[PDB]
């Protein structure tokens, strides 16, 4: 249940999202990530910004120790935060992440966002990200990351890397917000044309953080069409939203800190949607990105409109 990447490595098509707001204790990320691996998750999504890499690393190592999984069976992702985009900071930031997680390599390292910040939430900065990508390329050559990609890149920002003079490695993936209300069908078409995997976050709609998400926005999992399809298939609305991405070639993440819902989310491989189901879901696209805050929308390299 993996997809082959542009650089030869493989990525599991269902990933586990580990972000919890700072009010959730970090000991939960350790328990939860162990349960995700117990449930069948082999793709685990973390980042510098998430303040959990020590716990997520320990969880992986703990399951490696108890004879459940081997390191080569786990796909660990980290992300370079936007205060570290200047090239001389890229490798130290990655080495720090491996340090926190106590791992020898990450399977995937991403530029978290194209919106550079002053060298964690400072003020904007102006960085030529082709130089940041060059430092990413060296992290792959050095073996600190098996694969390298980007996150929150729009079409123009992706093209800049692919058009870079003397590019070494193209981005393996682009991790963007993607769900039935914001399905990125044009960006998905472009990524499939360049052999770039689209990885979807907020596929269950969001954690609806009051910092960045308007509480007046519709709740994706309460959508009428998704709920009717859940009743039709005798599944849950979350499983329909996840199966929707797998059937259109999108690697999908799913955060859950609930034992029961983590186990339920791996049932996405058990059933299929029909062609009629898929256009029902495609008709829900309404250009609604849940993350909508002036802090993002004021940045010069803001990927949206
Ligand atoms: N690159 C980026 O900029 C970026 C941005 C955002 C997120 N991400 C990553 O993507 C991951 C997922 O995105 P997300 O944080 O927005 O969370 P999400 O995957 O969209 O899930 C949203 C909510 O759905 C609930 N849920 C999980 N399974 C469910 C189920 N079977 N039925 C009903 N509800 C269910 C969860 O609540 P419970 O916990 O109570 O189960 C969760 O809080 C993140 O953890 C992060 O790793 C990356
Ligand atoms: C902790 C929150 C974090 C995450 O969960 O990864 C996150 C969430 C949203 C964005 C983002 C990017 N580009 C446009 N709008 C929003 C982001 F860069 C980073």
């Amino acid at each position: 249940q993996c997809v082959k990447l542009n650089d030869g490595h493989f990525m599991p098509v269902l990933g586990f999202g580990t972000y919890a707001p700072p009010e959730v204790p970090r000991s939960k990320a350790l328990e939860v990530t162990k349960l995700a691996i117990e449930a069948g998750f082999r793709h685990i999504d973390s980042a510098h910004l998430y303040n959990n890499e020590e716990q997520v690393g320990l969880a992986i190592r703990s399951k490696i120790a108890d004879g459940s999984v081997k390191r080569e069976d786990i796909f660990y992702t980290s992300k370079l935060w936007s205060t570290f985009h200047r090239p001389e900071l890229v490798r130290p930031a990655l080495e720090n992440s491996l340090k926190k997680a106590q791992l020898d390599y990450v399977d995937l390292y991403l530029i978290h966002s194209p919106m550079s910040l002053k060298p964690l939430s400072p003020i904007f900065d102006i960085v030529d990200l082709c130089t940041t990508w060059e430092a990413m390329e060296k992290c792959k050559d050095a073996g600190l990351a098996k694969s390298i990609g980007v996150s929150n890149f729009n079409r123009r920002q992706l093209e800049m890397i692919l058009n870079k003079p003397g590019l070494k490695y193209k981005p393996v993936c682009n991790q963007v917000e993607c769900h039935p209300y914001f399905n990125r069908s044009k960006l998905l078409d472009f990524c499939k044309s360049k052999d770039i995997v689209l990885v979807a976050y907020s596929a269950l709609g969001s954690q609806r953080d009051k910092r960045w998400v308007d509480p007046n926005s519709p709740v994706l999992l309460e959508d009428p069409v998704l709920c009717a399809l859940a009743k039709k298939h005798k599944r849950t609305p979350a499983l329909i939203a996840l199966r929707y991405q797998l059937q259109r070639g999108v690697v999908v993440l799913a955060k859950s800190y609930n034992e029961q819902r983590i186990r339920q989310n791996v049932q996405v491989f058990e059933f299929q949607l029909t062609a009629e189901d898929m256009k029902a879901i495609d008709g829900l696209d309404r250009n609604l990105h849940y993350f909508n805050s002036d802090s993002f929308a004021s940045h010069p390299n803001y990927p949206y409109s």
